[PDB]
DNA sequence: TCGCGCCGGCGCG
DNA sequence: TCGCGCCGGCGCG
């Protein structure tokens, strides 16, 4: 039962007081390292939560705010969901697929995936947005998870399960990134997904931005290939019951689609998955890809 | 510097315990039921906030959470603003201007401040958006402020300025939007103003979520009224300094305007405003209107 | 009851 | 240092 010797929480210094700092990514080897997480999602996280409550309990230090845990439960989430896609394309054996969890913008644009023809193209669209009395440009945050169909990238090193989680474990499926930059063909791309353990009508709009300016960089580049046929679909997945009115929001247009009277329009956000279990991880990459 | 009589705090029961609730409105007419509200913008909701402390302080109870401030802060800016924008079209003399501070989406949906007329063009477009397999909307947050133009919406009444934060002055300014109801031709709309307290990289995007929409909804109108004069700005206002990188997001077009080589394309947020002081309230209101 | 729309406090590079 | 992108906890009808 000793808490004491846990490190899922840090200390630190900052204007000769000494702070306490969450490390997410420790509290999940402390809890993952013989098995990976099954069964309900969001216990789990509830369950993360209050092992670093109890380890900071039991050190007597103060109790990490709000926001830290806001922070810290998106992490937990995010791997969550990173770690059951690496193992779905192992155990589907999708030879031609890759799901990815993406880093921040500044970190890795997600548009250094893409080979050096598309980036190009984008760079055209880009300048030219730039080339007007009113400057515009086209910025959203890197799509929390993408979904790249293409067969020339899969390694055999993939195709190893995750079976508890490690420091090495979990570097391999954060850094996963950085071994398709500058080898994606536009079209491989054929997926992105906003992962949320909670949704606020606030928030969910972030969702449609999201896909709004995604689906508008590939519109671009459907053009700048004259391909029709070529789909780019974007979808959320909370980790709590979706209701009717967050339905209804991420039912938003993609507004570049619904100018004309006989458009055919297509929404921002294709779908909203509410993930109670991993066998819904599962269920969603199911309806996502196939 | 007695503080244990003040009511900007509310006590209140939940399942057999006493629970803190904070009274913005309280809040403000505690600290400015003589004067309006002066200088600097951001240390006035500090100091309201640190006043509220205070009072919780000396009543010997819970701080509220960071959660409730966050809430409480947004509202304290939303009324300094909009007592600020009453005030300014009656020292203008803007005998045909309203600005108005909208409440939430169910309460009042802004689309209802337009005539029968113009109702009937957004019910044809949102009834035809839903007449397809997939089912697409067209949903966004209430805007924080509406510029109205309409010469006949104002009344008398609009021209005695708010001298004091009464509950009577609070009231009146708040339930502006319920004179214009059902009055305001498609073009009197001119602006909205998105306001924020502070600024994130993901809640900047939100700004830029509602001009989109806004703007889409006001391109079909300018299409069903054959109109090519006709204009709609959307602006963001913050209450911090605004960064290069706050820039630029807000620089990112409305997508409906990107499509084609030749079209000109418009920012869905036009313009991003850093309100250090209540002068700048004024200076903003003279260049969104003038 | 919950729906709205608010925003602060992160861990990490 | 700050930029990124995370999300919980409101007051109010």
């Amino acid at each position: 039962t000793n808490l004491t010797n846990s490190n899922c929480v840090e200390e630190y210094k900052e204007n000769g007081k000494t702070k306490i700092r969450i490390k997410p990514f420790n509290a999940l080897i402390e809890l993952y390292h013989h098995q990976t997480p099954t069964g309900s999602i969001k216990e789990n996280l509830d369950k993360l939560e209050n092992y670093v409550k109890d380890v900071v309990k039991a050190k007597g230090l103060a109790i990490p705010t709000s926001g830290a845990f806001s922070n810290t439960r998106g992490t937990w989430f995010e791997v969550m969901i990173a770690i059951q896609s690496w193992n779905y394309r192992v155990k589907r054996e999708l030879n031609d697929y890759l799901i990815i969890k993406m880093p921040n913008v500044k970190t890795f644009d997600f548009r250094k995936i893409f080979d050096n023809e598309t980036r190009e193209k984008l760079h055209q669209l880009e300048k030219s947005l730039l080339t007007h009395k009113q400057q515009v440009r086209l910025i959203t945050s890197n799509p929390d998870l993408l979904i790249i169909r293409q067969k020339d990238l899969i390694k055999s090193e993939y195709n190893l399960p995750i079976n508890k989680l490690t420091h090495e474990n979990i570097d391999v499926a954060l850094t996963l990134f950085k071994d398709i930059e500058g080898k994606c063909k536009w079209d491989s791309l054929v997926a992105g997904v906003g992962l949320k353990t909670s949704l606020r009508p606030d928030r969910r709009l972030q969702l449609v931005h999201e896909g709004n300016i995604l689906k508008s960089l590939f519109a671009h580049l459907k053009m700048a290939y004259w391909n029709p046929k070529a789909e780019f679909k974007y979808y959320g997945a909370s980790s709590e019951p979706v209701s009717k009115a967050d339905d209804d929001a991420l039912q938003t247009a993609a507004t570049h689609t619904i100018v004309n009277v006989n458009s055919t329009p297509e929404r921002a956000v294709d779908d909203i998955f509410s993930l109670t279990s991993f066998e819904d991880i599962d269920k969603m990459l199911d309806q996502i890809i196939k």
